[PDB]
């Protein structure tokens, strides 16, 4: 029984556009990373910065479906978007994060803290594409003097 | 040891606000559950309401620490909001919410529906306070359809 972090919504813009938003880094930085170094494709390398923490990480795009599928691995844990049309309303998007091992109670805090991250990228991805809005929930989530 | 989900954020808002966002259900209802039948009082019983899900639950509030820490429990899982001034930056929340049993993958998929649940709260609520708006993330997280 695969061990899985994850978070859905729907986004009430049309499929080209939510899946465009994890995509194109211009966009993407509007609500998740700082800067990303280059549009997703298929078998790329490439490196998504977070400036308001220390880090950065190489990531690899394993699958990419247009308006449908985004399978990303960090050099073997593995995230996948999957992009839903619900007609005449929006996208509905679901995030699935595995690759958690160890003892199931050294695991649980690490699904806890994914759970939550990738929510967070749904909720700003929603605030940004709705109300064009930048709502700051990942910087906010650790701030300085935490 | 225990298993807990929790969501924790900043919002940038005096805590007396931020508190207050929970204890009157005519402004928790702009981010969280369609309403609640009283404003939150030590050891008062109460009912909220999903009408988005055709849900409602009757909660106890254990504990009201005036801007400092809100106990609920349901007939017994427990939530627990902590609050406190970050001063340079606003007033951190956390909400931890406790009760799961069982211990293996029977409570994952579980502790991943709070996590998520309780992150999209703090969202919201941080949406609302900070720009006054309705992201409307419960009721878009079940569409009906798919």
């Amino acid at each position: 029984a695969q061990v899985v972090a994850k978070a859905e919504m729907l986004i009430r813009r049309p499929i080209a556009e939510v899946f465009e938003a994890f995509v194109d880094p211009a966009i993407t930085a509007r609500f998740w990373f700082s800067r990303g170094d280059a549009r997703l494709e298929a078998g790329k390398r490439l490196r998504w910065h977070w400036d308001m923490y220390g880090v950065s990480q190489e990531i690899e795009v394993k699958d990419l479906q247009t308006n449908r599928r985004i399978l990303i691995e960090w050099p073997p844990s593995q995230v996948e978007w999957l992009f839903e049309e619900l007609p005449g309303a929006g996208t509905f998007v679901s995030i699935r994060n595995s690759g958690f091992v160890g003892t199931p109670e050294e695991v649980i805090p690490r699904v806890v803290d994914a759970t939550e991250g990738f929510t967070l990228v749904l909720a700003g991805l929603k605030a940004c594409l709705e109300h064009g809005i930048a709502l700051n929930l990942v910087a906010d989530r650790f701030p300085r003097g935490l």
